[PDB]
């Protein structure tokens, strides 16, 4: 059994059952040796019962017929608790989050709730009372976060896809550290109703998948206007060129890796391989994107998180992970004046970014500048985390779409990923470009660099 | 001389710009409202500029020789700028962008007009220089914050003026002085060289004798300006003219705070509209109403604190007492309060969008009532807030607006209405507003004077 959309469809087609798919997933879950992946797992027998019921129904109109998935524990799934990795926060949602409801109606099956950095605050994966999920290539290394368990579960073949959320960059960072495709839809496309807020105005539901095509199908299914969510936006499609594509990259002197020379080398290598794609590389000034990024935690947007968990925080700050607690407690000193100043700075930076967008169709970045051992992060938990947001943190502030794809491996055996960044609503066009890049650079996914499921994406157009 | 774009072009077509200026100054000297101007150029210097222009070709100058007034929160080189706060006063080295563009089109600045201090108020009374008055009755407020700008045009002192609109000042003093107020989609006109009030919401606004004239001035001043972080490139969103749906609030949402004459005149406007080619649609005005409340009732007031915070901490007694207390109170707002306001706005935006699905344009009383200056002096916060009832959502919900005369109540006071449309609907709105104006109350200013041509036509 290949745990991908294609693998499962194929296994079912050749006489296999959903019940067997679930059995195998559970077998894999039981043998996987990372104690931090899951916060709350369904009992196998109840999932088997759901498997059977579905087995006995038509596959018609269910594009995700019998497909197991994991859901990050800041996203509501009826019948399981939801905690945002904060035991004191724990509640029992009556209803599936909207995106979950849509995926399940397409026939997908929830296996359990995956671990995360608490209140989706962190890019490391280590800020959880449940322990730190680990890089699937080396247990000494961070899985990345905050969608830590979701990425690990897919890369380890436990489920075919997973949901996370992305605010600072969590749709992308743990995809890179675990050799996955991370689809980060334009904000507002997928409902955040039934999702615990982090930065409410910025939060996106995000997809971890084995390929761009599979991630894209999952995204489209989950996508849809939802008036319950104040930030929901109806879909638009903005097209990007294919013939004549211009790919922006930062200036040489803007390529920061915080000492990681292997990562620097692999980024350059990606650029080297790209001359055989039908694309032109354009050096752009990355500064306005870089400075916009800093506003997320270095500016007043952190106050959004304080809004989200402020009741629990004042009630009992000791209930909080100590690093997250400290970050959100500091936000308390920001005024409305600070918030508007941040907005003014963002508006100006947006002007400057727009001038750079005039030069390129899409931006190509290291997903992260480096990767860290868990032990290194525990010793230096704020600073080393912030490094990981160097290239990610402007994306939702500047209303962009993004896709993280595998770009290769350094010699010590750790993955290196890159991220494509495009303007709002360019999600479909980006999917095509990303698929092409992925299949050019590092055409496999997950812990075994496994064969990518078909189909490859083709020009519509 | 008729002090309109058309009146001036006609007069020049053996008259001179020098004569135009002379006449404007003669009118300024006679007018009799001591509160209209903060800083007037010396006649002699304007005359010299007039002569130099006279000797220039009119080619390429669509506002060839046209006098205008500029609100004193907008920079004009060679005059001070104070936002009606003497301690704030500075001497700008350069014209604000919009001023630069207008002067390049041949228009001539006569002076800086009085305003509510730091553009904070809809009354016109919050100025140390005194309260300019309704041109129809000295006992009544001119409205604000663009108080002097509106009076100067309605009194025939200048052919148009610039103000700024945040809460509603492009509209309220237009209503109270029988003028067209054009309120451009935010970002269209640069706010560079304009003192911020709510930086992210502020609009340069135009007071004119007609929609067409106000529209020409708007287009000339319009243009992307990277110096302004909130500047946006022109887009144009079209509205229908055949099949037009005009939303109005539900009967029970038509608030006039006891002013039954205004209520009667609003209904009258609806009564006359059956002979325009438009359908009236009752809409739920609640989400617009509740969004309006966020401007001063929510965290946006903190934007004003951001703008004048240094001066306020240096010397709060340097501030108008009402403006001072409003901005001092903003000090207690956190970033958390600011984000909650945005969350509330985003939700209210969802609900408003559902109403927008039912109409092309919204038609409102410009203000629910009008007040005697003395009434406002006694009750300066409450009575002001009333005036924002229909205006205050417009920049928060990213809308365009035009205020046009809608008639007069029996006691001789004007009553104005405002058309509200989606962002970038400015050109299509102008056509609708022109039609409505000419249907309801086809005159402008203190004399209900003949509207200059042209009438706007569909294209």
């Amino acid at each position: 059994l290949s745990m991908t959309l294609e693998g499962i469809q194929a296994f079912l087609a050749q006489g296999g059952t959903i019940e067997q798919v679930v059995t195998e997933a559970y077998d894999r879950i039981t043998r996987y040796g990372d104690k931090a992946v899951w916060i709350a797992l369904r009992p196998r027998e109840e999932v088997l019962a759901e498997a059977r019921a579905l087995d006995a129904s038509p596959a018609t109109g269910k594009p995700l017929y019998g497909v197991p998935f994991a859901v990050k524990d800041n996203i509501d799934v009826a019948g399981l608790p939801c905690s945002a990795a904060c035991p004191a926060f724990t509640y029992e949602p009556d209803r599936d989050a909207t995106v979950v409801a849509r995926l399940r109606a397409a026939g997908a099956i929830v296996l359990g709730k995956t671990n995360l950095d608490q209140f989706a605050t962190g890019l490391v994966g280590t800020r959880s009372p449940f322990g730190a999920p680990r890089c699937v290539f080396d247990q000494d290394y961070i899985s990345g976060g905050s969608s830590s368990g979701s990425a690990v579960a897919v890369a380890a073949g436990l489920v075919a896809f997973s949901l996370g959320t992305d605010t600072a960059g969590s749709g992308r960072v743990p995809a890179a550290f675990n050799n996955l495709v991370g689809v980060k839809p334009t904000k507002g496309l997928l409902s955040t109703s039934g999702v615990v807020p982090a930065c409410r105005s910025l939060d996106c539901v995000t997809v971890f998948a084995a390929s761009v095509a599979e991630g894209t199908l999952i995204r489209r299914i989950a996508e849809g206007y939802d008036a319950a969510d104040p930030y929901s936006r109806p879909s638009q499609k903005r097209r990007l060129p294919h013939v004549g594509l211009r790919v922006g990259v930062p200036r040489q002197d803007q390529r920061e890796f915080y000492g990681n020379t292997a990562y620097a080398a692999l980024y350059q290598r990606a650029l080297d391989e790209m001359i055989s794609l039908d694309a032109e590389l354009v050096e752009i000034d990355f500064a306005p994107f870089r400075d916009a990024a800093k506003l997320l935690y270095g500016g007043p947007w952190v106050a959004e998180r304080l809004e989200a968990v402020g009741d629990h925080l004042s009630r009992a700050p000791d209930s909080f992970d100590p690093v997250v607690r400290s970050i959100v407690e500091t936000a308390k000193t920001l005024s409305a004046v600070d918030a508007f100043r941040g907005q003014y700075e963002l508006a100006a930076l947006t002007q400057q970014a727009n001038a750079q967008w005039a030069r390129m169709d899409i931006l190509l970045l290291p997903t992260a500048p480096t990767i860290h051992k868990v032990e290194a992060v525990m010793a230096d938990p704020v600073r080393l985390n912030s490094q990981l947001g160097h290239y990610t943190n402007f994306v939702n502030l500047l209303d962009c779409a993004a896709i993280a794809v595998p770009a290769g491996f350094i010699e010590t055996g750790l993955p290196f990923g890159v991220t494509l960044v495009g303007p709002a609503f360019s999600d479909d066009s980006m999917a095509l470009i990303a698929d092409r890049l992925h299949r050019r650079l590092e055409p496999g996914y997950g812990q075994d660099r496994a064969s990518l499921p078909d189909p490859v994406l083709e020009e519509t157009n």
